[PDB]
């Protein structure tokens, strides 16, 4: 009954996958923990199985990774970049089958599965350039005969815990940057995307092996809360990068702080689009639709709140309704499909509960709101009007395609309503007004980590630092100087002179 | 019997101090909490009194500071820099009496009290430059017709909790940078340096008032653990900068993390000097003496571990003992005095406790070890030989002038011994060897935030970022890009084109 | 008959000026060249005399400056910054009388004379911050056991030749930055602002002398084309910063290039304001008036071309005409005056010549065009319509308040018309259109060094790099990384390892 | 008799070369100028022919390149980076045959021909990273309601004139950087490496055409001084990057300055190695040998002056002589060969002239000094002792393997002797002394653009800016912020507020 044993899924074996897969890699493959089966969310059929990490596997792997670091940190950063360049090429060679696996096991449409691998590929090439650039300034000392230099050095072992919904690119953004910065990595992906984690690790492991480097430089320990909690408490994990829910990330952040470790937290979002009276509606309507229903509403950057100026609210809602009806639903890997399943049946339950709560709280479902009657975890993309902007359910991140629509009149109030929630990931205004745009970008504007104009809430690219504020946790990935989170700064004074310190009346020899 | 009522301390009134002083400033002066008397540690005589903050004082002050922020954040950063320039000049005008007050209330020698004010003065002038420079890059977007900009904006209210031992400069470093970054400040200094906090706040208040700015931009709430804990828990404190012990800072860090605030932690040190066989001993011996006994061993950067190559260990110890015997002890304001008292009577008891534990664990006191028979909190500067490097007492920060001396043979082991403690603030090697110097600066070298060569563990200047790693807490102050900790980064994509997104087969209006 | 001998102008002595002044400073004051008398352009009366540099003076001064450099370059940059900080304070103390001298000898209104000194003061404070920041990155070498560092070091002697119209601030921007970068300076100002040059040099000389530094660090050799040509040809002048006409600057550039020196060229402008149909006309009209008539049209950044969309052309011209009639003319040191005299009688004659040329080429004088009926070099601020945008006189920089007005219809054509002249200093558009703004800032937009939006052509501040492209010469002053022009870059590889190169089959010992 | 018509050289056809090759590419291939034949310097046999550019070819190519720029500058920099990435891959695929062509037509050994292609490959990958990074800062304006941004835009057409001795990598460093900065390029290579220029252009043209981009983005006009002089005088060539002799580059620099263009000059070297008394002689002797004789002394970074402390001078010379005798001479494609021919017979004549001049100026040839009796342009690598450090011939760059050896005693004199020549490219000291190393790197140290320690004068890598000072011309290539030379800076103030300027007593409408 496993999909991997059916001839039409034989392409899975191009990624090195089998009926039962080892979920631990440290140079050798293994796994003594519980065996997990992952399921295709489009049809609820089992794909294949992964043997997860026991405690003993975790111990063995952390030790091997930290021994590997002694070799890896001695490799000049540009030569570490060459390894990352080869990882990029190795991903390129498997981009179609890896993207297909992302679609099969996670459930996003094929163009987004492929696009996720391409993002990892492109971050590799960015990191190759960074590998010749990272460092700090040489500064003019106030002391004669002294140099003053800012050095940056790897922190050591970077633990990377990732979420189900970007099962390739979040790891990749952390991996590429941590690697060129001289760190070794230990990955614990989401249990429901274990095959993706194994497949990516097979690709990287071959590059490391072909370059005669210890594979534990990019270690893997598949598991769930058990392994993740161990990483959060483990003093040997010098930096823990955690992408996931605010609820879990809060506890991870506390555990890392308890041991004076470093954490990089990429947590929940509740992202608003604001359409002012002067907005180009032919831009607003498709922008809101694709940002709200993309990935079936399961992006951290998904648009979940849409504020529309009262003068245009009804027209925008009507136009969105007509466009929602045209969304093409199907298997996520099938041609021209725009909309696939939610990742789990529990996500369907949370969807239904939020729709019910919105209705009981005075909202009107103007489109969608129901489960779809087909195999897998499909729900209708949903638009809710009439709720108060401070309704409890509107302030909650429900990881599903529910778009709460609100009216506003004035700029100051709607900026405050963007900022009033606990999350702080992405935000967008649609307007032509020059002053409003720079106020939005200013100290009295959006409080989010991503602050966009005339592009919706998923508007981000690898050249910038990606992340959020407030309960989104404060970490950054990929661009700008995000690399500094993966290294330790030292401020270094070098006395190269023959000068002696003042004796201060003491008779020294 | 208050020193401020005695003729030879009449200079205290030049700072605006009187017998009983208001310890709350938010534009108005007040203080309805407990009245604290601070004492001169050189003679245990009371100086004057300060009315501390009640809960109601704290609440009123936080609200007024956040109201002032609405005004302050709208002032262009270069004009904020002009205010910080005037603060610098106002400190210059009072540098002698303020330095004298540091010597009187805190107990460090006069040149260091004056020197502490000078560092604040110099940070002000550095911040004036920064006020025309802070910001982020404009990046090349991959998207046609889009701009990509990294913006930086103030976090809002920066709470600043400071230690007794640098009662002017730690606050000043945070104040000057936080101000040009567009933040308002709330200061809670050490209770035993309350008069210093009041005096500094009087200087700043006059500058703000002369510029017709709300005084709550630089608010003061004197108090102890009650006020500091409230700040740690207060969601209105956007960044909490904490300088203090690791024990207290750990709890502050956890409380801030619990509420997804920002913390900047500057915690304990256990700083090593390492002298290799090729070291210039005429440089090593005075360097170690002044870095170990300076400020009576009460700098966070004090040298507390001295590793000496076995070939020169006995010679260096003998030379140190002969030099320690020449240290000039007396009132810290008297001319040519090098060595004053410890800050508190509790510090004297902690000193004696550590000396006893050192003896139990196998160490030998070769110089000092006892309380001096004189008024005030004077203890002998102390040298202990023969302890194992991993002795529990050697791994502890005892904030007293106790220098633990160790032998070593090879570079790899002694670098490891530098790194093996939980603290990670400052570190120094003395050597002539070019390769050893660059290895010390590299990934297998010192793990501290300050990594020095042929200058001891207090070698730092305002152009660099100041702080440590590990249990020193990770925060940075003053130079390089430390300013970014006082601001929030946004990555901003601006679509300025008339281009519409691809319709993806949906028919839009 | 000298103004300095009349009681009405006795304040001139507060600047150390006498009836006859030494125009050479190299630590000693002297001048064996021709004695020049400078005149007040508001009343054509002689002010006082300056003894200019002979060739022997020039030779002696260059030698003393280069000897002084040996001392100055050994002073740590932050301590050089402290000298520059004190220069800023000394300027502050004389700001009113020095600004008054700028008004008296050069002729601009008092607020602009004072404002020029204030700009120098604020550049000093900027440079104080830079003095702790200048330097380059430490980069990750591809070679094991090697460091790679980018160093910056002073070029040596920076010659500074300046124009009459900013007789304080151009020198100051070069002086403050060159000084913190470790260079010594040699100033040759405009002959007609010799008293200003002497007065500034007296202020700086006292600071240097008070700090026990050789005065030749900021040397002065007053003179005309002969001294300027000598500097252009002198291999001992490592960097020649030249501010002045394109005609003279072209020759200075060729002379410096012939000897493989460095030049920093700040040459002529022909700056355009473009008002689009959507512009705020209540912003456009005052912006254009003040940018066109400010300093009697004698700024390098003066607006000389005004392109107005055809739909609003007639209205904007009518509003400009009504406002020009209200310009208040008089002695530039009187506070109601917006508008002072031109700098020379020749300038008045050239104004008249340009007006006649504009009429010959088909232009209509709609306001002004004539000399004013009063003593001093006063001309009417002048507006000319009906010329072709490619009229010869419109493409010429005439240093007089003549504003040439043109119609346009389309964005691409008017951007091209902005760009079609040989000058490339400043440019401004007035518009509300977001896309037009970013196209103006982009690769098909303005070709100038200053590219402004809704602020006119004088919109610049010290935090940015100031300068132009094309025949404006390409140099930059003040902000961003302009400091790099005053230093030499080295890319430094340091092998700190014991590794030997591969023998490649050769037998070495 | 053409090598390309012989079966042993059929591999040349892998580069698309034939008996007679078009030497003009602008999207179409042509060439109506003179047909040049290039010869193998190892045996003086003709290889193949190239049809060079006539004036009409040049004029059409410049126009086509500037038309192509309209498309290219509108492509986002990251997407321009993607093109450069594919150029790197296309070079990778041809690296062996292209390296072999460099050895055949230029004459350097095969590992260096391949290594030159590899440097271009790695610059492409570095540029891919930079394509997401280039830009300037957003700065904090002193003006309320204004933004201040530093923009960078392409200059347009970058003409690239290259020397014979790095016929791939110099072009590639300029091409990759100019391309990601949004410029189109026009290449005129050395006439004696025309086949290399054609082969590289064939590789790039295929990438451009495969991407449906106009081929004139990377245009080629093969020719000699006629085309190069036309480029130097052509106002349509916005930046002219020139690599070549100081003698030619001086005139190029003057012609570009005459038209207020931009030049990037990479001119001659006269690079010194200095061996101090404490140097590692097992490091010095091989370092000096390989840096002096590598590429038969035809690197711009070749070591030409060797200063040895008097205490070790005779020993180092004796060891160098014994090592020179082991240099393996032969065909530069033969695997066992270290030393091939000079590039031309004129180079042989210049070598002989310099050897006899050195003897006439008092030098002694202690090794070599003769032409080799064999086919091709072979001369003996040569060592000359006994010249004064200021002998005219030692101050001249003779592009041939002649090493002039000098004694010295003290550091200050030998630093001055490094600096006393007109050239300023590279420089190296060998020493263990920490203070001497930092003095060498400081303001009283080396005046060159490359300043090395314990690595010889060819020690450079792509992460750093490459170039020299003084008569080396000042330009930089490849790393750090060298990219700014290929773009134009604008300083942009944006008033986004509704604020109007102060009326200054004028009543506007
Ligand atoms: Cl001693
Ligand atoms: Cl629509
Ligand atoms: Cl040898
Ligand atoms: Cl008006
Ligand atoms: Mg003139």
């Amino acid at each position: 009954t496993l999909l991997i044993n059916q001839p039409q899924y034989a392409w899975l074996k191009e990624l090195g996958l089998r009926e039962e897969n080892e979920g631990v890699y440290n140079g050798s493959w293994g796994g003594r923990g519980e065996v997990i089966t992952t399921y295709c969310p489009a049809n609820n059929e089992p794909i294949a199985r992964v043997r997860q990490a026991s405690v003993a596997d975790y111990e063995e792997t952390v030790k091997k990774a930290r021994e590997a670091w002694k070799i890896w940190a001695d490799i000049p950063a540009p030569k570490r970049g060459e390894i990352v360049r080869q990882i990029g090429d190795a991903l390129r060679e498997k981009i179609q089958v890896l993207g297909s696996l992302v679609s099969l096991e996670m459930g996003k449409i094929l163009v987004e599965g492929v696009g996720e691998v391409q993002e990892y590929v492109d971050i590799c090439d960015y990191a190759v350039g960074l590998s010749r650039m990272i460092g700090g300034p040489i500064l003019p000392s106030e002391r004669s005969g002294h140099a003053l230099i800012e050095q940056w050095n790897p922190v050591g072992l970077v633990g990377i815990i990732t979420a189900f919904n970007f099962p390739v690119a979040v790891y990749g953004a952390n991996n590429a940057i941590a690697m060129i910065c001289g760190n070794v990595c230990l990955w614990k992906g989401a249990p429901t995307t274990s095959l993706i984690s194994v497949a990516v690790t097979k690709i990287i492991a071959k590059v490391l092996e072909d370059n005669k480097l210890p594979g534990a430089i990019c270690s893997l320990t598949c598991g769930g809360a058990d392994i993740g909690t161990a990483m959060a408490k483990d003093e040997r994990v010098n930096l823990l990068s955690f992408t996931g829910s605010t609820q879990v990330g809060k506890q991870v952040g506390l555990m890392v702080q308890e041991r004076f470790g470093r954490s990089l937290l990429e947590l929940g979002g509740n992202n608003a689009i604001i359409a002012f009276e002067d907005a180009d509606l032919s831009l607003v309507v498709p922008s809101a639709l694709f940002a709200a229903v993309g990935t079936a509403g399961q992006r951290c950057t998904t648009a979940r709140r849409l504020f529309i100026h009262e003068s245009i609210h009804d027209e925008v809602v009507n136009r969105l309704k007509k466009a929602y009806a045209q969304i093409r639903v199907g298997n996520p890997w099938d041609p021209n499909v725009l909309y696939g399943p939610l990742h789990t049946k529990q996500a369907v339950s949370m969807f239904l509960g939020a729709v019910e709560e919105a209705k009981k709280e005075g909202g009107t479902v103007v489109y969608g709101g129901k489960v779809m009657d087909r195999p897998g975890n499909y729900v209708e993309p949903t638009i809710v009007t009439g709720l108060g902007h401070d309704a409890s359910i509107a302030h909650t991140e429900t990881f599903a395609p529910i778009l709460y629509v609100f009216k506003f009149k004035n700029e100051e109030e709607v900026f405050a309503w963007n900022n009033e929630v606990k999350q702080g990931l992405s935000s967008s205004i649609f307007t032509k007004d020059l002053g409003r745009i720079f106020r939005w970008l200013g100290p009295k504007g959006s409080d989010c980590g991503i602050v966009n104009v005339n592009i919706p809430t998923s508007g981000a690219e690898i050249g910038g630092a990606f992340g959020g504020e407030k309960h989104t946790g404060g970490g950054r990935e990929s661009g700008s100087d995000a690399w500094k989170q993966y290294m330790r700064r030292s401020t270094c004074t070098i006395n190269y002179s023959k000068d002696l310190p003042l004796a201060q009346g003491i008779k020294f020899q």
